[PDB]
């Protein structure tokens, strides 16, 4: 039910190759240009890619106060039914609010070979304390800022967030954390030792959280939040890609 245009480079992606595929979640606020550049290097090594847009993303923030996770869910669900149907293996990776969707449909679906979130958030204590400080809450916040260390890419992002969408959010990470330990998929976990906007304790919690027996966290030494853009883009597609054979 958008009613502003779809940026350019927020479009969603897909690519049909061969029966293992990839479902590519971006993050809250975010579009699938933070994921675009992994879709394209696992389609060219032959997987099918799913990269969606979520609801009410990379259109405009007024469009996103509308929605709630389960619209965001839903996105993500149409997503994997599209690769159900074109592939028997299937492995799901994502960036913050798009690791926790990646968590939260591993959750859902034992079926699902492999996870490989990317600062994926389960826990924001940031959120608990803009809504305690004692003072009016306004309807849109600004959003915090890009963080990135190459100093030369530009998320594209709402510059406002719903302080709707904010509560949704946590409310999602709230049951995806409660229901960790039903994931038992081999996970890769990549955590920015240097996360400013997803604490990067959160990767700890998700590790020990979950009941896989074949689980990893990988650390990223040269990337803030946005480490899909970052300067650890190429060891990220890397290890997902080596993850990806050894499992299928
Ligand atoms: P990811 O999904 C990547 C999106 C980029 N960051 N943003 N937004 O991050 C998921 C969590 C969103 C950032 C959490 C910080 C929000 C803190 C604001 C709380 C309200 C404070 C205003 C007074």
């Amino acid at each position: 039910s958008e009613q502003y245009p779809v940026l350019s480079g927020a479009e969603p992606f897909y690519a049909e190759n061969g029966p293992v595929g990839v479902l590519l979640v971006h993050g809250f606020t975010g579009t699938p240009h933070s994921m675009r550049p992994l879709a394209e290097a696992y389609a060219k090594a032959g997987y099918t890619v799913c990269l969606p847009r979520l609801k009410g993303h990379g259109t405009h923030y007024e469009d996103m106060e509308r929605t709630t996770f389960h619209d965001w869910v839903a996105s993500v669900e149409e997503g994997y039914g599209w690769l159900k149907q074109r592939c028997q293996t299937i492995f799901v990776t994502g960036l913050s609010m798009g690791g926790t969707l990646t968590l939260y449909l591993a959750e859902h679906h034992p079926d699902i070979c492999g996870i490989v979130p990317i600062n994926a958030a389960v826990d924001i204590p940031a959120i608990a304390a803009g809504m305690t400080g004692g003072g009016e809450l306004p309807r849109y916040l600004d959003s915090i800022g890009s963080d990135l260390k190459n100093p030369d890419v530009k998320e594209l992002a709402y510059e406002k967030t719903p302080t709707a969408s904010l509560l949704q959010l946590a409310r999602l990470m709230a049951q995806t954390k409660a229901k960790l330990d039903r994931i038992v998929c081999p996970a890769l976990i990549f955590v920015s030792d240097e996360d400013h906007v997803v604490p990067p304790g959160n990767a700890d919690i998700i590790f020990q959280g979950i009941s896989s027996t074949e689980k990893e966290i990988v650390r990223l030494r040269n990337s803030y939040h946005v480490a899909t853009l970052d300067y650890d883009q190429p060891m990220i597609i890397e290890r997902s890609l080596e993850f990806f054979a050894k499992h299928a």
